[PDB]
């Protein structure tokens, strides 16, 4: 495929970027598929001190993102939190 | 001074690629049909390369039927081809 040969572009490679650091994040304990409480909290450290700079208590930040309540973070979980930072991003414009 | 991580500059492209095509024509802070067509094959050409037609994708992101995509709806995008992109990185066997 010649599309296949072409990099990425900017965009595409970004979302993908999004996606994979969960999935890195998400395999270091328990269900692969979803962040316990200490893979969300490397998570933030590492990838994210500067955009969640000011969130205040992590644990009660998952708490939060944990909308059905079973201590993980599934994907959709972790998604709801990244449109989060993105709106945020989008009022400093 | 503090630079931003790999996560965090990814979903700053995210958000600055929207605004980049939205300035284009009429109202700076929402996609047109053509902008959003610019967008799509100039930035999402491996994402939506088996996208139909650009004109329907339009008419179902813009769910408030009003022929601009707002960033909230442009979002609502990004999600779906996140979503996508998740389950070739989370392959069940
Ligand atoms: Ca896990
Ligand atoms: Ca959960
Ligand atoms: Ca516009
Ligand atoms: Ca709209």
């Amino acid at each position: 495929s010649l599309m296949a040969a072409e990099p990425l572009t900017e965009l595409e490679e970004s979302i993908e970027t999004v996606v994979t650091t969960f999935f890195t994040f998400a395999r270091q304990e328990g269900r692969k598929d979803s962040l316990s409480v200490n893979e969300f909290k490397e998570l933030v450290t590492q990838q994210l001190p500067h955009l969640l700079k000011d969130v205040g208590s992590l644990d009660e930040k998952m708490k939060s993102l944990d909308v059905n309540q079973d201590s993980e973070l599934k994907f959709n979980e972790y998604w709801r939190l990244i449109g989060e930072l993105a709106k945020e991003i989008r009022k400093k414009k």
